[PDB]
């Protein structure tokens, strides 16, 4: 199918609209830079990898690379992996980018370079410097970059990349790069304000740093700053992850009370973990512009009884005022100053970290007339007692979350707290008015407790404490509810009529209430799915369900049954047959995930016992360690069968006589040593097939008939034990020369022997002595 | 060091005092009984291989056996493995035990047999046949068995093993065999009791057939019986977790008043499952020395409340009533009659399943002089009230045991359920009073709680609800406490002072609290352990704790501490080391548990911040990728290091240069792939090495010396990837003649190459090729 097959480890894209050939060798165990890198490459990405060092042989022929991505091919020691530390930084020999006449960006993360690299083209826009050991800017060394538009230059100098000295930076170093935008100069150890900097900047990060002050002018000229972050700067390190060395006498950034005056397109001002006690309104009055303001993490627990400065704010559509409570005081309830009415805008308002005993609906009228809000944030503030039909006035709000507190009767979970939540790399929402009561106290529900909220879409109560038989009149007022999140808690299914009141509910979550399942003696009715009229998806993951009551569950409407984590080869345990059609009557069920279910065999039954429409099945990580593949033909509308992580040992004998209809056919973690001589033949509408983590040695071309093996979108072969002898002359040859995709060939398709070829890849394999 | 090696695949031992040669074959892959086993074998056991038939070659020369183990080397199909079903039933020619002139034992369970093997020496007192198809007994069958005393026919007619018919005995089957003492007839679809019964039996084992009546002269001449099982007869089907068919009409097994009137021995009687609603005095007449009383799973749930014949039991030592609940009926209280204070020498009372929402005070007053009672059993009754007080009044008592209710302000898990709990295959009570209310309701404890119960040693809390800011006083009445397991809950450890109270502490388990260490911002003080003076042992795992707010534990006193399934790697990130000292003030720590804390890598400073008397350390599980071994000179006193289960890929090149102290090193399911050169050299104090399950193709005698694997009490080498080339000539030959205790030879140390020895055991290998 190929005249000549593609030797090169890296992939290779053709974007024809905008000319571009990209060259991706991301993470290819490379230690130079391989031969015969297209010479119409124009973004060539390097990234993780050991190539020690650049010269003017590296990029010689590319002369249209627009981007050079090379990061982290020598990150810092606490950054890296300690198995393969880099034992030498990266080594740039002159004139090795000057060529490069297109170069646009140029990304040199994570090498533990020491200075800026000279000799760049003039075409370059963008430079990334992060995690390298530069702590020292010079004017000299920026003039080369008058062009620049983006400067990386941020975690060079902080604790897990320590320089041992404060960063210097020269006066006006940046003021000469008139096309300048946006610069970083975070985790830098930086004790000022770099000026003068040049007026064209739209982003300035200068967080994560150790500026004790702002000067009256230190953003006098920044008339288009768009985002300023001068967050980290004397943190508030209580319970900080990270080393945390706080300014001084408790002192806060001390920030002039007109130090804005000149950033009147401001969209963005960050001063999170600043140590602030007091928002001068000052500070904003030629800001009306400002749509994003974060002031987490400071102590301005008394300011926000108070907060006069939200007045000058009504553009403002995010506001976060997260973790500002003081130190060993539990609030008796919430005092939100009436400034909060005078927000217009206002879409999103995040007050974790208050900490008080008593939310009362009263304590929220400032927020009742803002038309735009959508979220209201008031997690992680140990609320004891809140009455939830207060919310009966936030109709209009997307979601109310009130997770992790303490009632009884995304962001990431690292989030106000990380040193970097920007640091870079080498749901229910949608259903509408969400109620989040997730990881609460609450171990008793009744119908009053929905009380007005029956508009209601979602209501998360995971990981409560509920213990307690439902029979259907637990959620009346929830007429409207479709998505209810009632994992991690302690169901008990005495009764087959929980949750029938809940009319419209098309998604269940039951998952991860184990507990009653778990001892001997208990009724369980698995049936109560039948009232449920418009369910859609049923999640019953990790409850230990070992025994039922009913011998079938039921229902006219669902289509994703999750049955993952049970112990279904005890209810099908080999001579009790009560139990092989429970999934029988669900008529529509198109998905049914029966992994982790401890079934090392199915008993004949089970496949009869499957619902007609069943599309999607995953029997993966059972230990199974026998399969009657024939069984399969019940499964005529089959498409998807995972049976990843078993202990197979042989694939059918003809996968067209077992499923006529699979598409998908997952195997990769099994034991399979061979192939059947007839495998895929005639098997037409396969198009994926994984068979990687195997013990295959031999593939002949009867297992793999070409009539199916192109109609294929992927198949994976990677992690085997193949056998590189004059017999795999076939294998060998079309793998090289296919057109199929074949992940990891570059990386892990690879000759186990003999001998000779042990640990080669079968893509560079030469078998011409077989041919003499 | 032995001039012949051993090849028989079979473990051999000897006892000189009861001139036994005991030859053990168990699961070993046998197709055939292997030659060269030993003429004076005495004990030969064989189960589970695929042996296919015997025959007079069989144990031609074994002249001196006295028991024959042959299990389940062709067990029925639904109980055996479903990947290797056995093709054929196994064959037995004749003549193949007579000529065994002093065989006393023979278990030929789980074969196929369809008939009594003849031809059986006349030395034979135990015949073993469960687990075969046997199910018609016949008198002319039984004559070879003149001297037999123990006999086992069941489970050869059930669910798990269908024949399809009726069991069937002969009239007096059994009579004439005048020394049985032991017989068994369970699980086999049997009809009637079979009669006359000789009168020298012992024990009498009826349980799960088909007897609906007793006959009133069923038992009359059995006056040495002393157990009886007739349980399981008219089962009690409610929620059974096998096939259960009643009796019709609701009846119970009917036993006639007088039908134990000639078992004056008997001492254990088990009516488990009979479906009864009543136990008539009548029955205990002439039965004055039971012991053991089985009644659960019956209808006695009125009985209890009456309960006459407990007057003509005053020698009862355990009596079951559990799970004689009425279907549907939620009873308000338990009603235990009068008749339970003529239990003069109760035990053990176990009334499990009873089903009642209060337990008070006064229902427990017939048992208040009973007074050698120690385990009082109210578990699995869904009790939602009861005053803890009211246990005062029975200190005397070893266990409380209400596990699994639903208060609210050690049997195997199946126990009453399963269907034959004696079926063959192929903890704090020791500190004293223990009171469990694990797996209960209790979301909220305070100090009243406990009031009067300051005599108990142990406290189970498992599993409940606890979400509460412990601080000293919740415990204050437990003066007495050594043990409180406080796992499964939700411990929030914001105070120091936390289980201060509970002055005589000496374990403390606050394993799988995990939810509020799951969430940023929260406060937690893992510094607790200070206040506790006599605390030894410390388990916290499976708890995430990925942060703490004290940066060092401490405690004069604890030995051991069970940290598990956290997240020191955060802790511990590389770059912070706030953390490197957290155990460093356990001075009397010996046993630390590290493994699955996701520790890819040590950060230095972990080993110079382990406590100093630290002898027992497990870094298992770890992902561990590499290990600077020379670090473990700081741990002066190790002597246990578990590295299994992780990715090390090298060993030290002296160990003995690493630590002086080591004694046993534990490296399986590692990447190891050579030993180093002098890997062992002086390594004098080593006594245990585990090298299992690893890659290693080559070991050479520099690595493994002499008088280093003279001191080794075992060596474990199975499951790696020996090369059995003429390279390996010195592993091979001290392999097959070392006296090192190395296990698995026979099994799992294997040549893994080159070609025709693939598979080989190297105990096998001949390498004389080599020398010619
Ligand atoms: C190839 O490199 C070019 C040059 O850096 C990339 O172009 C940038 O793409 C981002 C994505 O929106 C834009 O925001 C930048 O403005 C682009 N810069 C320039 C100078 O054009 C391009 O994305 C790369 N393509 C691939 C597939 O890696
Ligand atoms: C940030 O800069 C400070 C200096 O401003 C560094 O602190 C010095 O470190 C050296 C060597 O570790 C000490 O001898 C000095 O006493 C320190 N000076 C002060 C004022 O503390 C610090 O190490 C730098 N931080 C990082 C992460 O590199
Ligand atoms: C070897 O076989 C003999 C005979 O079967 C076993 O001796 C019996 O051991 C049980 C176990 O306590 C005793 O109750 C019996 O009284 C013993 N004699 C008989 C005739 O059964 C002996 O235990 C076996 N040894 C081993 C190591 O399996
Ligand atoms: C126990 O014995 C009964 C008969 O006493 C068996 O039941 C018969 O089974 C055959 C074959 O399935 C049926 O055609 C008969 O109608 C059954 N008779 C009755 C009275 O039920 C039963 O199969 C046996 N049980 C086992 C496990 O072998
Ligand atoms: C059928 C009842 C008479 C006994 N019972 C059996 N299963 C259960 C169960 N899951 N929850 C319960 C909760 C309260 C009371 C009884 C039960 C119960
Ligand atoms: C110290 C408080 C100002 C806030 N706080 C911080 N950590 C915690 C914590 N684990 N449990 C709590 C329980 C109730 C109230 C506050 C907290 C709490
Ligand atoms: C709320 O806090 C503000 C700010 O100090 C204060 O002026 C006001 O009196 C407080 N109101 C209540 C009800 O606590
Ligand atoms: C909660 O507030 C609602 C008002 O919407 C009221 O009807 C209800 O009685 C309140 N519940 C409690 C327990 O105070
Ligand atoms: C409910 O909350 C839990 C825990 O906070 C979260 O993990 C889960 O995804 C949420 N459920 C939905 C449906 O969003
Ligand atoms: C569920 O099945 C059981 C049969 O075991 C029956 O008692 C119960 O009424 C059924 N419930 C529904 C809702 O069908
Ligand atoms: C307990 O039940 C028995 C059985 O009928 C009855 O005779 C007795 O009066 C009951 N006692 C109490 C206190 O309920
Ligand atoms: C529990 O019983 C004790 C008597 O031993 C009594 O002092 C206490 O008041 C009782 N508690 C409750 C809540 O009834
Ligand atoms: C406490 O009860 C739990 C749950 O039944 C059990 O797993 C655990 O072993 C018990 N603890 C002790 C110390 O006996
Ligand atoms: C500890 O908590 C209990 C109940 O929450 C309270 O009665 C007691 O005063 C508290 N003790 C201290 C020292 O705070
Ligand atoms: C535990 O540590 C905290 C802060 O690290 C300290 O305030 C507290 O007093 C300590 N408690 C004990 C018992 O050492
Ligand atoms: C390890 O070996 C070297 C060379 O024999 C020796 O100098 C050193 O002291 C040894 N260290 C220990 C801890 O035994």
């Amino acid at each position: 199918a190929r005249w000549f097959p593609k030797t090169l480890p890296c992939d290779v894209t053709l974007d024809v609209s905008k000319n571009h050939v990209i060259v991706d060798c991301t993470d290819k165990h490379l230690t130079e830079i391989p031969g015969g890198i297209p010479t119409n490459t124009t973004n060539l990405t390097l990234t993780i990898n050991h190539i020690p060092d650049i010269s003017p042989a590296s990029f010689h022929r590319l002369v249209h690379l627009v981007e050079i991505d090379f990061r982290c091919n020598c990150v810092p020691i606490r950054l890296g992996s300690k198995s393969n530390m880099c034992p030498r930084r990266l080594q740039i020999k002159p004139r090795s980018f000057s060529g490069l006449t297109y170069l646009k960006s140029l990304y040199l993360d994570g090498n533990q370079l020491l200075e800026i690299p000279q000799g760049l083209p003039p075409s370059l826009q963008l430079l990334s410097l992060e995690a390298n050991n530069i702590f020292s800017i010079r004017k000299e060394q920026l003039t080369e970059l008058a062009n620049i538009e983006i400067l990386y230059l941020g975690q060079n100098c902080y604790y897990r990349n320590p320089c041992y000295v404060s960063y210097s930076i020269e006066k006006d170093a940046f003021l000469n790069l008139t096309k300048l935008k946006v610069l970083s100069l975070k985790d830098n150890n930086v004790t000022t304000v770099p000026t003068v900097l040049p007026s064209t900047l739209t982003e300035l990060y200068l967080y994560n740093n150790m500026i004790a002050e702002i000067q009256e002018d230190d953003f006098n000229n920044l008339n288009q700053l768009q985002i300023l972050d001068l967050s980290g700067n004397c943190p508030r390190c209580y319970n900080a992850p990270f080393p945390c060395t706080p300014c001084k006498n408790n002192s806060p950034l001390q920030i002039p009370v007109n130090a804005f005056d000149a950033l009147t397109e401001l969209k963005v001002l960050r001063l999170h973990s600043n140590s602030l006690q007091h928002v001068p309104p000052r500070w904003f009055k030629n800001i009306n512009n400002l749509q994003e303001l974060d002031l987490s993490q400071n102590f301005l627990a008394k300011e926000i009884g108070d907060a006069k400065f939200l007045h000058f704010l009504p553009n403002l559509i995010q506001l976060d005022l997260s973790f500002n409570f003081e130190l060993q005081v539990y609030r008796a309830s919430m005092n939100l100053s009436q400034a909060f009415s005078s927000l217009k805008s206002l879409k999103i308002l995040r007050i974790r970290g208050y900490v008080f005993k008593e939310l009362k609906s009263f304590q929220l009228s400032p927020l009742h007339n803002l038309q735009n809000l959508e979220v209201l944030d008031l997690g992680t503030n140990f609320i004891k007692i809140a009455n939830l039909s207060m919310f009966k006035q936030f109709k209009r709000l997307k979601v109310i979350d009130l997770s992790v507190n303490k009632i009884s009767p995304v962001l990431e979970q690292l989030y106000y707290f990380r040193y970097d939540k920007y640091a870079r790399s080498c749901s229910c929402y949608k259903y509408g008015q969400t109620l989040d009561l997730s990881k609460n106290s609450i171990f008793f529900i009744k119908s009053s407790d929905f009380q007005h909220l029956s508009f209601l879409k979602c209501l998360n109560l995971s990981g409560n404490l509920i213990s307690q038989t439902l029979n259907g009149s637990e959620f009346q007022p929830l007429a409207e509810l479709r998505y209810l999140d009632f994992s991690n808690n302690r169901l008990d299914l005495l009764h087959s009529t929980a949750f029938e009141e809940l009319r419209k509910l098309e998604v269940l979550d039951i998952s991860s209430n184990s507990h009653y399942f778990q001892s001997e003696g208990i009724t369980h009715m698995l049936n109560f799915t039948k009232n449920l009229k418009v369910l859609q998806k049923l999640m019953m993951n990790d409850n230990d369900i070992s025994s039922s009551t009913s011998r079938t569950m039921e229902s006219e409407s669902l289509r994703t049954l999750e049955f993952r984590g049970n112990h279904l080869d005890v209810l099908w345990r080999d001579g009790d047959n009560r139990y092989l059609q429970l999934f029988k009557n669900l008529l529509k069920l198109e998905e049914l995930d029966i992994s982790k279910n401890s079934l090392s065999f199915l008993p004949s039954g089970v496949f009869d016992g499957m619902p007609p429409n069943l599309k999607n099945l995953s029997l993966a990580k059972n230990g199974l360690k026998s399969f009657i593949w024939e069984k399969l033909r019940y499964l005529k509308n089959l498409e998807t069968l995972d049976l990843s992580h078993n202990q197979l040992t042989t694939v059918p004998e003809r996968l067209s006589n077992c499923s006529r209809s699979l598409k998908n056919l997952i195997l990769k973690n099994n034991q399979i040593r061979s192939l059947t001589k007839y495998f895929l033949q005639d098997a037409f509408q396969l198009r994926y097939l994984d068979l990687s983590s195997n013990k295959i040695q031999m593939i002949q071309k009867t297992s793999f008939p070409e009539n199916v093996l192109n109609n294929l979108k992927m198949l994976l072969l990677h992690h085997n034990r193949f056998l590189c002898t004059c017999d795999a002359v076939w294998f060998v040859w079309w793998v090289q020369h296919t057109e199929v995709t074949i992940p990891y060939l570059a990386t892990d398709v690879t000759c186990v022997g003999p001998g000779a070829h042990k640990g080669q890849s079968v893509i560079s394999l030469d078998l011409y002595t077989c041919e003499l």
